[PDB]
């Protein structure tokens, strides 16, 4: 295998291009297209989408009906097709073409010396600044073939272009207005199997239009679990009544992969690596998507599938994609603030409901001064505040076996604090069974005591284990910290916990004294020796839990995100001294530990999980919700996949 | 004429409500619904949308299958319908209902003492945190009638509720996941004539989901030249495995008319005056919209149109709408910088 | 002629196998399958049916959605197919397979180095202990082809596999729950010409379920004048929430030809010689059977018939069948008392 090849990892590289329009001069337009397409080739792109009516210019009005213009368009199109024999990407080029009685506003799908299909625009705006029906005919419902350079090629709205050697890549093409109507051709195409939706746009620019384009391209890509590749006309179109901004953009399942400079001087491209496995995974999981297809079975089985062999480059061509280091912790501060606000409120409201249901028990919690229990104590307090409950109904316990932050926090919040030395009970218990067992006797007796206090004092025990510990089975099962009456941290990965605590400080709601202690807990606290660095395990957890990606794919993504500490972004709050970079050798190492612990060892611990709220869109680990799996399975195949596919370093 | 009447100027006042859920207690849910609906009445609203499975609670899993729960749901529904004789707005209330072999996840459209129609959710998520197919049957392609309180009433995904004395207001209803699939029932409904698209949602909350809901309600309202009225479940739903945020929002042709506090303490409503003339005008002008309908002629002519007379208030009830002074000059500095 | 050859007298030897499951390890499952299939070959069997989702294990839940698991299942399937070049029987092996948007719960029909067809389960139970719709899509109404190891092979619920050199033997395949609904795929299949109906089952075991399986396999074999060959999962499936009994059985027109030890230690096979002439004769005589077919003409003429040449052994391979000495006098005393 070639491990550094984006293509071997299920990426397909796509380009949305805005060329230099020379209105009424198809040879010039084709020359611009050819030069841009050669760039895309050099970049290893599989697909290059151009603006609406590329070969003629969108804005030439009745000039579209002039024989000489239409003749020159055909001549130029045939030169492109001939040049394309030597080009890697599929080209999607706009052209006004004669068919039957009229000219259609078409997109010509070109590949390696041949036309694969010709797709007419379905809906022709004839209102406001648009007069398309005057010159051109609607495509909706046209099928059959069209004669282009002595070949008959598929013509119609119903076409799919499928890469035979790259099944994750199935292209559908629509044109501008097509994506703006209640029931766009592209939505039927996705249900039929299209994963990459191209849009060639003319789209003269006005105030607020770029937002409209975004809204509709983004929502399409999200609703259709697809990449959406968009290219609008720019410099060169007529400014008789309109201006043009050259916007290009590429979306994937709601996310922006890439976009280009609006109103550029010169030509611009958006080029990004689309993750076809991501789309595969989303679709595999959202059954209502296939349900929608079955309900429109007639619509969706009638697509014609045109095959082509892409034969993409096998080597290292980099990865044109932003892989964030912390799938659970957004690097953008605004986005991160939002997530924290949401995580916190989810935690609190989850607990408020359990308390209301139990007619307001006392809350029993073991506080050790560590990140997880500190955070849970804060969550507990807020929940009690919001429900008009006295903080003194929170019973915090320090349970020394064989830290000051804990008592300081508790006194500052004004909850009820208490110490109980478990060492004697532990000595007694270790002696009685005649003595991991030593760590576990203490861990268990903590929980035992808390539970008994909860019976005694009319409370429930608050769990504090986080998602990353659930993922790796890093807890003492049953009698131990795995067990509780309600776990507010169960959905929060460890990498996020520190940011929630900051978030709480920064908001300032609990006052300056509390904030100081919380700050201290952070400063002080920041087992990763045996289970690996949580940044890496939280990374793998997200990939596995959301997409079920194979190990080698996870290794590739993590290495791109982590191998170089100067590249990419770091969320707020990583002093440049705590900004590690990881080698492939390390990433491989921790992944072996991860698949073995996640898929095999740890599930029984998750199987009997107390209640608590899902937090992350990445998923949570409740055997009653996101993660249904066997407690008695080996991880051999994942381990073997790493042996086979991930290089040693 | 009454010149200060929003209704006389083509506005229809709509509400998206999030009530207090008491799981497994339909009488309690109905009581919350009744009290919110009376508020909407007082506000002169024409329409009040509630959360998914309002009368039972969305989150009660196999308790949905308990006879006593289902029986209590029916009793409570019938009390609502009876109370609605005196209420101005059309109520859209969620309820698990028996039909043929199964229980459907439905929205009951109630008006002035009668059930206009019952609309089953079309797509039942059964993946990640969702198990809907376990307890409930898909609605897509169900038609006919359902027997509710000794009357046969239209049942199915294909229904339009049209105000006979207010033609700009044509209601279609869908449920949660319905708006998330490539071809949502609401998109066909809009081509058929629906102008106000309701969505009852359960929608447990997670990081980023509120954005997802916005993305999809906003784009639908824009692509369908419609108002989109959305109501999610909040306080009271089970937190066995999920939390809830009570989000309500009202969109119009891509613009936010109104939205409510997330994670509220207590019930919240979004109330806004939707401009039916604005929707009328946009549609009159964008011929490609009518073109889309003609292309899906079979899909779109098969809708059943249920008539009702709203008889809205004729007087001055203000205008719950932000009318900017400078249609060409946005008041928000960020937006103005952009323009 | 060879007078001692069961095949020359219109018998076809069939096997229902329960293998050793290693959950999440398709290579291991394939190896157990290959070893069992070689036994069947040695026995001169024409057909070998395995448990539901053989190559992955039925009980692995969301692990079915893991790329590495799905990839490994494909790899293993292609190895079986290659090994099958040297095996006499048609193998029917379970496998979760990607098609279009989803994974289908399928049975792969393999013969002499090729895949003849891939059959998706039609009805996916999502109730009580079953969550199938969560991971896998329904097969009912899927047609077309699926791409397996660089070949396009028939895909769908409508397939018949007909031995060209043994016309009494026409195979149809369904999966577990398929035989439990009022109108099972296998019943249309028998009207269309299927004589041997296979069922791959997962079927976690509970009190009384073995009876349920018998009731339904027996009645099917009787009402459809057919052999019914049934194979359930056993040792190795996860016991996170369920236990498994490994039951295999083979019915013919209401009669038990063979069954295997429940809760075995190790793998078990039921092997029996099915009398295709018996089925032929029953059908020739019961005209109401052909009448049923003509009434469902559309349903029954739409089956796709995939041909294969079995070329069974010509020599004496005994007769794996209990032929009673007194067709009119049952040897079982309780049965004789009744008669
Ligand atoms: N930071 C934390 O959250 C935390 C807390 C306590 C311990 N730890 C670490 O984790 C360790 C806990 O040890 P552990 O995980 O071996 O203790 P454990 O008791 O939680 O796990 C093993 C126990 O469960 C049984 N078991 C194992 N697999 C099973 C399965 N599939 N089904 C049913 N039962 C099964 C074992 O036989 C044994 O009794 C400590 O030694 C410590 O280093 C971390
Ligand atoms: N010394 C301690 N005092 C009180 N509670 C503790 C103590 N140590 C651990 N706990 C509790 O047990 C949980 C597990 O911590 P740990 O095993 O140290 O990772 C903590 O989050 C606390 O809730
Ligand atoms: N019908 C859309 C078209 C926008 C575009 O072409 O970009 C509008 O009028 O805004
Ligand atoms: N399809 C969405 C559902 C969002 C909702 O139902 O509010 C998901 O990823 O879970
Ligand atoms: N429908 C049966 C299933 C029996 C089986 O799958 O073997 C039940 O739930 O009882």
């Amino acid at each position: 295998m070639n491990f550094y090849s984006a293509y071997q990892h299920g990426f397909v590289r796509v380009a949305a291009c805005t060329h230099h329009t020379t209105i009424g001069d198809p040879a010039a337009n084709a020359a611009s297209v050819l030069d841009m397409a050669r760039a895309c080739h050099d970049d290893g792109a599989a697909l290059a989408v151009f603006p609406e009516l590329t070969l003629s210019g969108y804005s030439i009005e009745d000039v579209l009906l002039q024989d000489s213009l239409l003749d020159a368009v055909e001549d130029a199109l045939l030169d492109l097709v001939t040049e394309s024999a030597d080009l890697l990407p599929v080209l999607v080029v706009g052209a006004p073409l004669r068919h039957r009685h009229r000219i259609y506003n078409t997109a010509v799908v070109i590949h390696r010396g041949a036309v694969l299909g010709v797709v007419p625009k379905s809906y022709l705006p004839t209102y406001r600044e648009f007069y398309e029906r005057r010159q051109m005919a609607p495509g909706d419902g046209e099928r059959g073939t069209i004669r282009i350079g002595g070949a008959d090629v598929a013509f119609g709205t119903d076409l799919l272009f499928a890469a035979s050697d790259l099944p994750g890549f199935v292209l559908h093409v629509e044109i501008c207005e097509d994506m703006f109507v209640p029931m766009p051709p592209s939505a039927e195409a996705a249900l039929a199997g299209a994963t990459v939706l191209a849009n060639l746009s003319g789209s003269p620019i006005t105030i607020g239009r770029a937002e409209d384009r975004r809204l509709l391209a983004r929502s399409a890509s999200a609703r259709c679990l697809a990449a959406y590749v968009y290219a609008a006309a720019g410099e060169g179109e007529s400014t008789t009544d309109l201006a043009w901004d050259g916007q290009t953009m590429i979306w994937e399942n709601g996310a922006l992969l890439a976009e280009s400079e609006r109103f550029p001087k010169g030509v611009r491209r958006s080029v990004a690596d689309v993750d076809t496995e991501l789309l595969r995974s989303e679709r595999l999981r959202m059954g209502t998507f296939d349900d929608n297809r079955r309900h429109h079975r007639e619509l969706t089985e009638s697509f014609r599938r045109i095959d082509f062999a892409l034969d993409p480059p096998a080597g290292d061509i980099g990865l044109l994609r932003e892989v964030e280091r912390f799938p659970f912790v957004p690097a953008d501060p605004q986005r991160l603030q939002q997530d924290c606000y949401e995580a916190y409120n989810i935690q609190v409201s989850g607990l408020e409901q359990r308390l209301r249901a139990l007619d307001y028990p006392k809350v029993v919690i073991g506080v050790s001064g560590g990140l997880d229990s500190t955070h849970a104590l804060i969550v507990a307090t807020h929940a009690m505040d919001r429900e008009g409950r006295p903080r003194s109904d929170i019973l915090a316990f320090a349970l020394p076996g064989f830290k000051n932050n804990a008592i300081k926090l508790a006194r500052a919040l004004g909850v009820t604090f208490s110490e109980i030395d478990i060492g004697d009970t532990a000595r007694l218990m270790l002696h009685t069974i005649g003595h991991v067992t030593f760590e576990n006797v203490q861990a268990g007796l903590r929980t035992d005591y808390l539970f008994r206090i909860a019976n005694q004092r009319g409370g429930i025990v608050l769990g504090t284990g986080d998602l990353s510990e659930l993922a790796l089975g890093w807890s003492t099962y049953g009698v131990g910290d795995q067990m509780s009456h309600y776990n507010v941290n169960a959905g929060v990965p460890k990498t996020l916990i520190q940011h929630l605590i900051r978030w709480v400080i920064s908001a300032g709601e609990f006052g300056e004294k509390v904030g100081e202690v919380l700050q201290s807990v952070l400063d002080t606290e920041i087992s990763e020796a045996k289970v690996g660095p949580f940044a890496l395990q939280d990374f793998s957890l997200f990939q596995v839990l959301r997409y079920g990606f194979r190990p080698s794919k996870i290794a590739f993504l993590a290495w791109h995100a982590w191998n170089d500490a100067e590249r990419g972004n770091w969320p707020p709050g990583f002093p440049k001294s705590e900004r590690p970079s990881y080698s492939l050798a390390e990433i491989r190492h921790w992944l072996q530990i991860f698949v073995q612990r996640f898929y095999s060892f740890s599930q029984f611990k998750r199987s009997a999980l107390p209640n608590g709220p899902k937090v992350s869109h990445g998923g949570a680990l409740s055997p009653r919700g996101d993660w249904r799996a066997p407690s008695d399975m080996s991880a051999r195949i994942w381990l073997d996949q790493i042996d086979r596919e991930v290089p040693k370093g």
